[PDB]
């Protein structure tokens, strides 16, 4: 690799947030601090949902002032939203410094990239009070929400259940960095051109930050900014024992080596932030692409927030800056995190319709080395008797680091290999990345070239730098000349030696470059709009993932499919084109415990389709931790193994007994619950809801469990896992976290009932730690296979646990895995209940019969049955029955029934075995 070893800016080193940090150091140590920020009321106007009005900054000691527009806007759904942008760069009156071409507004196009939804203006928001000094708005749902805006100096509170919750500026941090000429005295030492990592920023613009308090009111644990090797609740930036001394980062990066325990930043960014405590939840969501910083305090509301003489109550205090663009921000007031995240998602997107097969496992290393290779693999994983779905080829398999290329040498027949994988259902992933070698007698470049669809440098040159292939262009996806010039790249007769089994892994897309500054673009490239390397640089790696995701909708004609693609760089919005991983960690304990907290904090900021390299990306894990690490890995919704090109093979069959059957025990679970893992994708994809769920969002009632971030709820079903995490650790201490019964999955094993608690578990290395709530049913597919396709159409097990009320529910969405008929009606969605002594299937949505004609594949799953039944939790009243009735389709008939009775701590459980109902249908059974 070519940095050996890397500099990343400190706080102190990047000129902005050295200015920010500033501005609150002094604001907060003076006297009597006034933010000289003030609208002038005689300006606003509020209308349909909208208030706009004139922001006035006062600029030095004679009062001048410059005049910043605000908007907030009030939304049909009950989230905020406040704008601050800059009048004087709206009209273009500033002038560039060098001669530059860069944009002179404020960029705006982060709403056009990130927003799909949600911006209907609520015409039932209403002005209640106002007078010459502020004015108080109701809106949101039966006008339960209000914002307070004071004019002089300008701040919002943001109230219900009578209190604020969301002040914005109370601590007067506002910081909007207006446009100023470069003129010496008649400390501006970073305001101009700044140098790191060698490389100058010309800084045509100058200063142009934007930064506030947003001040979280009687809450002490924020959650979200990933991507982070950080705890789940997020730590204090201003020292402390346990806390940083740097605010948390948002600057895609690749970050060779990164370390645990710290606010740098990663290869993603989701500027999205959630504050919980007891029965109340918030959240803001800072729409900005350029670097941002957050600061993060924690204490009593009082100026000294260590004070005596003041009520108790803490106020956790953020400090939020970006280097450029507007001030825009989003305020959801809840009240819980399922409310919070739903309506986030209906403004960012939810999680795409996943390709049925990547919930499934993915081999991969750097590199497998032919296609003999990957072919003898593929043989290995079924003489083992470890399914898989899916083998990748990363950079080795390139001609010369050439994308859209193979090495003849190495890869002599790929369509053969694709077709050996397609026997048993598996598919290929190959990696492309953004940077296209600049060399002679390659088609790719030239035309990359001829069409100017490159990333330019700050003069309008052709950016050029070092990656992979040596020097290098870089593919500028914010272009859609670009995107659809990439689209054409990937039909099946263009790429040659790919076909229908083939998606893409897109990688070093933040971007990196290996010889710029913290391996990365000059922030003063320019990309297409005209705009700044530094306005859209937490975009690119999205735009990038989108390039390659709406490539792979249709390469052929009459095809039309979802996209597979996992891309590294990421922001918000990156759910709605596929998987994302945490990138280059290491093979040792730390990174296996980590790795949950980040996969939980990807999911509550609304892109849950997340994952860490199974054994660690860098070095050789020891045989126990590759098992334990197979042991968390099926509970990531991306789940893959890979391995970095120094350490030794690792296929899992090489592992050795005991260890082999211990994961290949740990992958038959996955595949067990894959009809679980996919109705969770489902509620990702219908209303953003997270598919593994930290305390926080299953339990808002219980204030323990806010911090908790090494335990979760899988999807809809109930399951609790505790996967262990600790070297030489035989038992894990699980939080109960409410009064029901909690039942071992694989024991039934009563673990807790009637109270809140820590309960021990065994837990040897063959040991899953994992618990069934009451009151839950969940579906999974008994029947080992080779692949998740070759699962398709086999029989359901339902498992129904019950607690005290003896009643249940649970769901099942099944498709086609592959096409957009679902948009169509054509899907099985299956809703589940238990109560009073009978299970029944509904429709999820009360469509009726009739209401769709089946195509194929529904008229496939008329063969398709639920089989086995087993209730967990059995009533004694059950005890010496034989049978129960079953119902469908107007034929009744006896199932057999077997009533296991209560032993020692086992559960009382009954199994009802060839149940032969057909999954689409309606079904009732009668038990006891
Ligand atoms: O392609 C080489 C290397 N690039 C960086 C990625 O994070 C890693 O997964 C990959 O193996």
């Amino acid at each position: 690799e070519f940095v050996k070893e890397h500099d990343w800016k400190k706080c102190d080193q990047s000129g902005f947030c050295r200015r920010n940090r500033a501005y609150a150091d002094h604001a907060l140590s003076a006297i009597s601090w006034e933010s000289p920020y003030k609208i002038a009321p005689e300006t606003g106007s509020f209308k349909d949902g909208q208030y706009q009005a004139i922001i006035l900054k006062t600029i030095n000691d004679h009062g001048e002032t410059v005049r910043l527009p605000l908007t907030v806007s009030f939304l049909e759904s009950g989230t905020a939203r406040v704008t601050i942008d800059e009048e004087k760069r709206q009209k273009g009156e500033i002038e560039l410094r060098h001669d530059s071409k860069a944009r002179k507004e404020r960029y705006n196009e982060a709403e056009q990239w990130v927003i799909v939804g949600g911006m209907t203006l609520d015409k039932g928001a209403k002005v209640d009070y106002e007078d010459k000094t502020q004015m108080t708005v109701k809106y949101g749902p039966s006008s339960k929400f209000e914002a307070t805006i004071k004019f002089a100096p300008f701040s919002i509170d943001f109230k219900r259940d009578g209190a604020s919750h969301i002040k914005f500026n109370d601590q007067g941090l506002l910081n909007i960095e207006h446009w100023r000429p470069k003129i010496d005295p008649p400390d501006d030492s970073t305001w101009w051109e700044e140098s790191f990592g060698g490389n100058t920023d010309s800084k045509p613009r100058g200063p142009e930050s934007v930064g506030l308090d947003i001040s979280f009111v009687g809450y002490e644990h924020v959650f979200g900014i990933p991507s982070h090797a950080s705890p789940l609740s997020l730590k204090q930036t201003r020292g402390g024992e346990g806390n940083y001394n740097e605010p948390y980062r948002m600057y895609n990066a690749d970050v060779f080596e990164y370390i645990l325990d710290s606010p740098m930043t990663l290869y993603g960014s989701i500027p999205f932030m959630q504050a919980h405590r007891k029965d109340s939840s918030v959240g803001i969501f800072w729409l900005n692409a350029a670097e941002t910083w957050v600061d993060i305090t924690k204490g009593k509301d009082s100026k000294n927030p260590l004070a005596l003489g003041v009520k108790s109550k803490i106020t956790t205090r953020t400090h939020w800056f970006s280097e450029s663009g507007l001030l825009d921000v989003f305020v959801f007031l809840g009240p819980t995190p399922k409310d919070i995240i739903s309506k986030y998602a209906e403004l960012t997107g939810t999680t795409a319709m996943p390709q049925e097969f990547s919930l499934g496992y993915h081999q991969c290393r750097w590199n497998y080395v032919s296609d003999e290779d990957v072919k003898d693999v593929d043989r290995k994983m079924d003489k083992f008797n470890m399914p898989y779905d899916v083998i990748w080829l990363d950079i080795e398999y390139t001609d010369e680091k050439k994308y859209f290329t193979w090495d003849k040498h190495s890869f002599k027949d790929p369509i053969g290999m694709g077709k050996q994988l397609e026997a048993h259902g598996r598919k290929l992933v190959t990696i492309i990345d953004p940077h296209i070698k600049n060399t002679n007698n390659y088609p790719v470049v030239d035309e990359l070239k001829s069409k100017d669809l490159a990333v330019k440098t700050k003069d309008g040159s052709i950016f050029e730098g070092w990656c992979w292939p040596g020097s290098s262009h870089w593919i500028d996806a914010f272009n859609p000349a670009a995107r659809e010039w990439w689209k054409g790249l990937f039909k099946y007769d263009k790429f040659k030696g790919t076909m229908e089994n083939t998606f893409i892994w897109n990688d070093m897309n933040e971007p990196s470059v290996f010889n710029g500054p913290e391996v990365t673009m000059p922030k003063d490239n320019l990309h297409h709009g005209n705009w700044e390397h530094r306005d859209v640089h937490n975009l690119n790696g999205m735009t990038f993932q989108n390039a390659t995701y709406h490539a792979l909708l249709s390469r052929k004609p009459g095809e039309h499919r979802r996209p597979f693609v996992l891309t590294r760089a990421f922001f918000a919005g990156s759910q709605r084109l596929g998987a994302m991983w945490t990138g280059d960690n290491t093979a040792d304990w730390g990174y296996l415990k980590a790795s949950i907290p980040m996969v939980l904090s990807q999911g509550i900021a609304g892109f849950p389709f997340a994952g860490a390299d199974v054994g660690g990306f860098f070095g050789n894990p020891d045989k126990d931790l590759l098992t334990r690490w197979y042991q968390t890995g099926i509970f990531y919704p991306f789940f893959r193994a890979h391995a970095h090109i120094d350490a030794r093979r690792r296929e899992p069959y090489l592992t050795g007994e005991p260890y082999n059957t211990i994961i290949a025990a740990a992958l038959r679970l996955r595949y067990s619950l894959l009809p679980s893992w996919y109705t969770a994708f489902r509620h990702a994809h219908l209303d953003g809801t997270p598919i593994i769920k930290p305390m926080f969002y299953t339990h808002p009632s219980e204030e323990a469990g806010l911090p908790i971030d090494d335990q979760f709820f899988i999807g809809n079903t109930g399951l609790l896992a505790k996967p262990v995490t600790d070297k030489d650790r035989t038992s894990v201490d699980i939080w109960i976290p409410d009064s029901e019964v909690y039942y071992d999955y694989f024991t039934y094993d009563i673990i807790s009932a009637a109270k809140s608690k820590t309960a021990t578990l065994d837990a040897p290395l063959e040991k899953i730690p994992l618990l069934m709530r009451g009151g839950h049913v969940f579906a999974r597919r008994d029947i080992p296979r080779r692949s998740s396709a070759l699962m398709k159409w086999d029989p359901y097990t339902l498992v129904v646990v019950l607690g005290n009320d003896r009643k249940a529910e649970g769901d099942l969405y099944v498709d086609d895995g592959d096409s957009f008929d679902y948009e169509k009606g054509q899907y099985i969605h299956r809703r589940f209940i238990f109560d009073a002594n009978t299970l029944t299937s509904a429709d999820y949505e009360g469509r009726d019969d009739a209401s769709i004609k089946e195509g194929e594949w529904l008229k496939k799953m008329r063969t398709v049955n639920v089989e086995k039944i087993i209730v967990v939790g059995a009533p004694a009243a059950w005890k010496g029955k034989k049978t129960v009735t079953v119902e469908s389709e107007g034929k009744t008939w006896a199932a057999a029934i077997e009533y296991n009775p209560a032993e020692k701590s086992r559960a009382a459980f009954a199994v009802v075995k060839k149940v032969g109902v057909r999954v689409g249908a309606d079904f009732k059974i009668v038990f006891g």
